[PDB]
């Protein structure tokens, strides 16, 4: 079991440690300072990612920041979640040290300004699904927020769902039909399948670079299409293989009792092409920062 403070665990190798051991590289993004670091563990040379909780902060922000770390303790067997390395206790704070993940989908979209392959998408959606599943199978948890921003991307060519509102209870725009008008009264609660859509959503806009409902100017407007109008598919003449247009298809019912729940997901083929087939995420991602870098 993880020494949960005063350690980091990287590597398999356990290292007793403290604040004062980790060099403060800055806020991890952009408008992150004073609350997400990153940093380099000066033992090691590692370079991490530290959240700070600060004891005089925001209760019902800390409450859900323990809240999703009790996930991410109890979540160290699934290869698709981020994973805590230690954390450390002062008098005034906790810093909890994460893995440090190069980027998420939405940002990775906004930087390409254009369509993400397949083959990373396959990888991808072999990742987040069997996260999504080993939340739901391990600890109840139903996500509730599946979008670009919280699958997350690195040069080492993992992908892996993020801890931000991993403990589950705008984005509206990723909404089921039955979570917006629950179709019954009497039985309203929504379930794992509101997720699947959410991700077949998010991996149209990924495929195409473009938000299925871009031309919408309101909140409101994207729920009228949601509900009004025939589930945005994949296009026909982009090449997608009709592995991955079933696959979306079958995601993006909209019928909810017709929409498949991770288990039959996790029979697609789709799924099972990409369990097996090689993909080299590390090289395409390295490739493609290193073709958008803006100078320093």
């Amino acid at each position: 079991s993880m020494k949960q403070t005063g350690y980091l665990t990287i590597g398999g190798q356990r290292y007793q440690a403290e604040i004062n051991d980790l060099e403060n590289l800055g806020e991890m993004g952009s408008g992150t300072c004073g609350q997400v670091w990153k940093m380099r563990f000066r033992k090691t040379g590692h370079v991490i990612a530290v959240k700070q909780m600060r004891r005089s902060g925001n209760k019902e922000e800390n409450k859900r920041i323990l809240m999703d770390l009790d996930v991410v303790l109890k979540s160290h067997d699934c290869p698709y979640i981020v994973q805590c390395f230690g954390t450390f206790i002062t008098n005034t704070d906790v810093f909890i040290a994460m893995e440090l993940m190069g980027t998420c989908a939405e940002k990775l979209k906004k930087r390409m300004q254009g369509p993400i392959p397949e083959r990373i998408l396959g990888k991808m959606t072999v990742a987040i699904v069997k996260a999504l599943y080993y939340l739901k199978e391990k600890h109840g948890v139903i996500h509730r927020d599946v979008k670009p921003s919280n699958i997350l991307l690195d040069e080492r060519g993992q992908i892996k769902l993020c801890d931000f509102g991993i403990s589950g209870r705008g984005c509206a725009a990723y909404m089921a039909p039955e979570r917006i008008d629950p179709p019954d009264p009497t039985k309203p609660d929504y379930d794992i399948r509101a997720d699947v859509w959410s991700l077949g959503i998010s991996l149209v806009e990924l495929a195409t670079g473009q938000f299925p409902y871009k031309n919408c100017k309101t909140d409101f407007e994207v729920l009228t299409k949601v509900l009004q109008e025939e589930p945005p598919l994949l296009p026909g003449h982009m090449g997608f293989s009709g592995d991955f247009q079933s696959f979306v298809k079958d995601c993006l019912t909209k019928d909810h009792r017709k929409r498949p729940k991770y288990n039959k997901l996790l029979e697609h083929s789709f799924i099972k092409r990409y369990e097996t087939l090689e993909v080299d995420v590390a090289s395409w991602f390295k490739d493609v920062m290193a073709k958008t870098e803006s100078p320093r």
